């Protein structure tokens, strides 16, 4: 056997549950932006503490595993793809993914080892990059008009949420500054998965 102490056992969520969190499948950008206004709106725990986390690479193909839209026989292969993290003070990180088949929320390492799970062998091509943006400067500066989403023929790949558009003074639409994984780009930092993994895992 293994101990450490001292932890961090009792920690409250920071949203709602699952099933009471506003939710648009394929609009996970949208969905993270509403728990971290959630978040901002209340006084259980610092905005500071929380962040938006962008998952894709240069090919946007990214396996993640423990996924609703594909249970048991993972991965499904995302464009990208769009959680919250929680730092808290107990000496632990949270994900807060609605997409997962994991808990809501889930321990960090728990996620990091059964969903996002190793690049030592998966194809170069495949192999996950991470943007961390505070989630005050994502509520800040994010924008998305939706019209990734809309095809040719002016047709929804999936169904917009039903509320307006998030738009800021200066931009309506900067998505791709978030999908991308250049550091010299957009907000945040970019981190490779062992990167992500030192600076948030315990």
């Amino acid at each position: 056997s293994e101990g450490n102490g001292p932890a961090a056992v009792h920690y409250q969520p920071a949203s709602p549950p699952r099933d009471a969190c506003v939710y648009s499948s394929c609009y996970c950008e949208e969905n993270v932006w509403k728990l971290c206004e959630y978040i901002k709106n209340h006084d259980q725990y610092p905005l500071e503490e929380c962040y938006a986390v962008f998952i894709s690479n240069e090919r946007k193909m990214i396996p993640i595993w423990k996924q609703q839209a594909r249970p048991g026989d993972g991965p499904v292969i995302w464009d990208y793809h769009v959680v919250l993290l929680h730092v808290s003070s107990g000496g632990q990180s949270f994900i807060y993914d609605l997409d997962t088949v994991l808990p809501f929320p889930c321990l960090f390492d728990t996620y990091v080892e059964d969903a996002i799970k190793s690049d030592d062998d998966i194809h170069p091509q495949f192999r996950r990059k991470f943007r961390v943006i505070c989630a005050d400067s994502y509520l800040k500066n994010f924008a998305s008009d939706r019209s990734h989403m809309k095809d040719s023929s002016g047709n929804w790949r999936e169904p917009p949420p039903p509320y307006p558009c998030i738009e800021t003074g200066d931009s309506k639409m900067n998505l791709n500054d978030f999908i991308s994984m250049d550091p010299k780009v957009g907000w945040g930092a970019v981190y490779t998965l062992s990167e992500f993994t030192h600076r948030f895992g315990s």
